[PDB]
């Protein structure tokens, strides 16, 4: 089972990926977790991340170009994505393709049934090959909540509010398979029983 | 043995390498080609020239973003290369790191004294690790013709490049500067009637 964990920055993802590996391993099954973007393990995501605090000039202005790095940053994953799944009976990813999908539509200000976020799901499933996760599940944090708790897209309020927007309609259009929206505090033995 | 032939579009850079590659094997050399980009071999190059036709949104509009995906797909030529400098004496390669340097300084209208062309060398020689060529040979064509080639060896389509008669002559200009300043090692120019078994005696 492949499942993507999602949200904006300061969601809180890298906790909740701990506590559903935990409830999965007290639950009985093995569980491997991966983190996106792969810094320092693959030259798209490093340039990526310079391009993000305003290195390698006009890059970053390209919203279809960001999105391509960290596609391709993917594309040299999936060997190990697709060792995981053969090694563990629970893959966890932190970040997986709906983020490309959230954050170049909220950078043009288009919605999760726009042009960008069905881009993003020809290129990266039909022709890099990405597995499509079995669920994608939603950190959702409200943006004053977000903007309560420095690159381009961490500095800029509006875009993570936009991107929490399209999240929320990504999740209840099911866009690229089945999701699930939590809080923070969510039980993770009956998330963990959910997603069984 | 790695060289690498240089030129704007149009410029008959295939005819150039074939004739390279006879009379190097004429002289007893093993040759083997490699032209970038790697259509078909890179995700990297077929997105890159899909790019350069239209799709993608915003990609192509970004000078940096079309020099990275170049860039990319040749670092992940970078075995394919070394191994190519194993089994033949001479490597030719049809467009190398120079034609980043051309044509995003161009882009941008700068020179060869601009961050672009120094950012290109940073990138593939300093980090990515690209081997350095031994000879880069810079086909120096008239821009008249090459477009006309072009044009004609489509209509019977152009990419944005192609379609930018002051983009290619400007990427002939900052080639000739970097030619003239020895960018990424020692160059050559020389012209399309150029006497091929001579032209392999200079390089080796
Ligand atoms: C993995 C990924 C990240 N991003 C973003 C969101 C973050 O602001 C930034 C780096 O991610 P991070 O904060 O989880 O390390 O890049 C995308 O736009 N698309 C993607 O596919
Ligand atoms: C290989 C390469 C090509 N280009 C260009 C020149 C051409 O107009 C276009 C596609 O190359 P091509 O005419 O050899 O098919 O992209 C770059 O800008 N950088 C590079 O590194
Ligand atoms: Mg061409």
């Amino acid at each position: 089972m492949l499942i993507a964990i999602e949200g904006v920055d300061g969601a809180g993802k890298r906790t909740l990926v701990e506590k559903l590996s935990g409830a999965f391993r007290a639950a009985g099954r093995s569980v491997a977790t991966l983190a996106f973007p792969r810094y320092g393990q693959s030259v798209a995501a490093d340039i990526a991340a310079e391009a993000l605090h305003g290195e390698h000039g006009d890059l970053a202005s390209s919203v279809y170009a960001m999105a391509t790095l960290f596609a391709l940053d993917r594309a040299g994953a999936v060997h190990t994505i697709q060792g995981l799944c053969r090694g563990y009976d629970v893959v966890i990813l932190d970040r997986y393709v709906a983020s490309n999908a959230a954050y170049s539509a909220a950078r043009l200000h288009e919605n999760a049934a726009g042009k960008a976020a069905a881009w993003v799901q020809r290129i990266e499933f039909a022709r890099l090959g990405l597995p499509k996760p079995d669920w994608q599940v939603l950190l959702a944090v409200s943006a004053e909540l977000a903007g309560e708790r420095r690159d381009n897209y961490e500095r800029d309020a509006e875009l993570q509010q936009r991107t929490g927007a399209v999240y929320a309609e990504l999740a209840a259009q099911g866009w690229g398979g089945r999701w699930l929206v939590v809080g923070a505090d969510v039980d993770p033995g009956r998330l963990a029983a959910t997603l069984a």
